């Protein structure tokens, strides 16, 4: 008889389910991809019903498998984590989406952001929310929906719509109607006051959200999110949803970066570096976003973070695969062993613009330096190198904002962290010691932690921390400052070529 | 069955055509050879592979004809070839001292920069018809001299032969004749464009200390020798009677004989030539002054201005190698199905930019991609890039010729069958395009030269009617505002590619 924690990670490219035992070993896991719809230049959508169907199927297969291995199974609780910013507006009473999800990676609102940015003081927006206007957060997507679909406008006005991130969507469906979010996801909307942790009336007005009742209640990360009641997942009847957090913040909890100054970097569909700033709100002057790291309980002061976001990483590799430049993602290590340099090819991976720290939504993905000798392999390597170069820019902003000369370690996680030549190149270019987590799925691990803590599986966070801090690999820089400066100059000139106004 | 053998030793393959005396193709076949691109900038061919392929093609074709006809007589052989590509070999043994270094090779970029600084570039243009560049033979010869002491020593002692592909073919087929023709000699950077002789000052600049290693320059219709190679026994004592570089051959095959007439061939590269009559025209807009043809020794040559584009078919081949297209065949459907490029621009500068900008520092670059971009958009961008480059050349040509517009551009090549591609071309270059009826006008040109030399026909005037036949005309369907926009978008991309940072 087996107690387990279900951790759902509804990620950008796929939905993942993880069943953890109470020693935080994975006893079953699986995933299903869902369509990445890119209809037009800059558009990026998901089908919200496809996501739910995939979720239900994965939950049902998982309990079946477990009930096959074990004598009885007890699901103690459910934690939810998710791709952030992605937004769905749906009908409250029926649950019917009024439009597809518009994903974080969508950039159709470039024109709107240019328009609004000229009308508002960017420092005032940043003080309120933690960010300048951008194409990335939910708010301009919501605005676009309201401007382009009068049904949406009408139903926000009359309070018959719900505006939600993916976490809100999942909980609403599982619970048959609860409307909740958590402070980490709310901080990704451009609608929350970053200091007070409440929906901000002024921001709502800017974005034409005329009836704030359509917004879900903002909860702490460990909370009573409700009981599963969906008839699609009958074995899960009355199992409580007890933790909820945005994916990249989830990875902070899974990496145990709980002390001020500790930093992690997750390599996934995008790459996301967060540093814990303790209870102090730190506002960047270098292109980083101020966000909520976590707030476990209602009476806790939140821990804050500075975040550097990169949009093209795994999403780039996926693009390469679709367009036949790579036969399979698994090859990327072998490609980097065999292909020792790119023969000066540079790939500025800007398919959805540049995010942190330059924030140029007018950037597009660009390849430079090719000759007849250039092969697929070199193009693939150059895209991977471009991840590292972008991360280096982020690290430079972070050290400036933090008033430090270096990070002592960067804790890293993700599939790509198993690719030794890639991680070595990252360590070389960012000039930072990198410690790779033992767990790669640290996102799902953080959600299982929060859910378990909420139902007292363990007494305290302190009983799980030594477990969490485990590492299996370390990288140090092996690259000369001469060589590094030369490579970073090459990158910098290719970014200039990509950005110059002509 | 009396036939003319026309050999087209092209960049990517070797083709043989047997023509009857009415210029009908009775048999043809081809074989590819390796495009060796070992390092960035490097582009080589195996000279022995080319010869082996040609002998197999010749032997198979005469087997086919003698299976089909009761008696076969090969009246004569014409040779045409990829230009600029150079091979240095031992005179006695015929052994190559190094691979062919192809016209597309750009390893000499640093030397060209050095020499362009040291010498007066207008003087080089006045002498030879071109500025220093990575394209013509001479820098490649100089690189071999500087990097291979055996080549240096065999030039100095007069035991090597320095030859373009025509010279190489004729040397092997004849067991030793060392000949070139006027058109190929003009592609070396070593010939005086006015006197049509090897220039001692040029040879000095390129460290060619002994001019005896260079072949005799002949007219295009000439006695190039009799076939003697034991590898092609059935061809024993058949005369080789025409020889011309490929792009010039396409001039003959398109009947571009009058002053101001122009053609454009689409192949591995794209090459526009305009006949300037007996006048030598020096460009101020990046075009090269070349010889169009000189049939007999007595004739004043006909000159041309030429705009050369490196990445065309060579670009398609790269796309194919890198899995961005599954077969070349698909370009048309790609362009039908793909009505625009998602705003993507591909500056196809794998070996730098050739005419009219002549920037050896340029590299192939792709701009404007989003997650919506697909292979097909990138393919179509490369193809659009051909047309944008052609437009720049047409602009240079109308300036140099002192005209407002070309009346018509006669086009040939496999790409010219692709209606959406040709229509894009005609839109962007804003020039009427007339497509030749004949698909291998390069080989036709050599067949005409070879057969004229052995007097198969009364005159060139008898064959001209057949040569002029066209089957399609394109005119621009694009409005000036949309043309100006697109050309502005290309120009900004090129500027991004070229800005010195």
């Amino acid at each position: 008889s087996m107690n387990v924690i279900l951790s759902i990670d509804q990620s950008t490219q796929s939905t993942k389910v993880f069943f953890y035992d109470e020693e935080l070993n994975i006893v079953h896991s699986n995933n299903l991809n869902h369509e990445q719809k890119c209809l037009k230049p800059g558009w990026y959508e998901h089908d919200p019903i496809e996501i739910m169907t995939n979720l239900y199927n994965l939950m049902n297969e998982g309990i079946k498998v477990l009930k096959d291995k074990y004598t009885s199974v007890i699901i103690k609780c459910i934690g939810i984590t998710n791709q952030r910013e992605t937004v769905i507006i749906w009908d409250r009473i029926t649950g019917k989406p009024l439009y597809n999800a518009i994903v974080w990676l969508d950039t159709r609102v470039e024109e709107l952001v240019t328009e609004f940015s000229a009308k508002y003081n960017n420092n005032d927006i940043q003080k309120k929310t933690g960010t300048y206007f951008n194409t990335y957060f939910s708010a301009f997507k919501i605005l676009w929906l309201i401007q382009n679909n009068p049904e949406i406008k009408q139903k926000i006005d009359d309070g018959t719509a719900v505006i939600g991130n993916i976490n809100t969507w999942l909980i609403f469906n599982l619970t048959k109607g609860n409307c909740y979010t958590d402070v980490t996801n709310a901080s990704r909307t451009l609608l929350m006051d970053i200091n007070t942790l409440q929906w901000d009336e002024k921001m709502c007005k800017i974005f034409n959200i005329t009836n704030m009742s359509v917004l879900p209640e903002i909860k702490s990360n460990c909370s009573n999110f409700g009981l599963v009641k969906s008839e699609h997942v009958p074995d899960y009847l009355n199992i409580p949803i007890t933790g909820c957090i945005g994916d990249q913040q989830s990875a902070c909890i899974g990496q145990a970066i709980f002390d001020e100054g500790e930093a992690k970097c997750t390599y996934g569909t995008g790459v996301f570096l967060l540093i814990n700033t303790g209870e102090k709100v730190v506002y960047s002057t270098c292109g980083l976003i101020t966000t909520i790291c976590y707030k476990f309980n209602d009476n806790d002061k939140p821990k804050y973070a500075l975040e550097g976001s990169i949009g093209t990483a795994g999403s780039g590799v996926s693009w390469l695969l679709k367009n036949k430049l790579i036969d399979d993602p698994s090859e990327a290590s072998d490609i980097m062993e065999k292909c020792e340099n790119t023969t000066g090819v540079i790939f500025v991976p800007a398919f959805s613009g540049l995010y942190a720290p330059r924030w140029r939504s007018d950037a597009r993905a660009s390849i430079y330096g090719m000759t007849f000798n250039t092969e697929r392999s070199h193009i693939v390597r150059a895209l991977l190198e471009g991840i590292a170069f972008q991360l280096n820019e982020i690290v430079d902003s972070l050290t400036s904002d933090m008033g430090i000369e270096m990070l002592h370690v960067l804790r890293c996680d993700g599939g790509m962290t198993k690719n030794k030549p890639f991680m070595q190149f990252n360590s070389d270019i960012i000039n930072t010691k990198i410690e790779v987590s033992k767990y790669k799925e640290v996102t799902s691990l953080g959600a299982a932690v929060l859910a378990g803590l909420e139902v007292k599986i363990w007494d305290s966070l302190d009983s799980v921390k030594s477990l969490l801090r485990r590492s299996d690999a370390v990288f140090h820089s092996k690259m000369d400052d001469k060589k590094r400066k030369k490579k970073t100059s090459e990158w910098n000139k290719a970014v200039e070529r990509t950005l110059i106004q002509l």
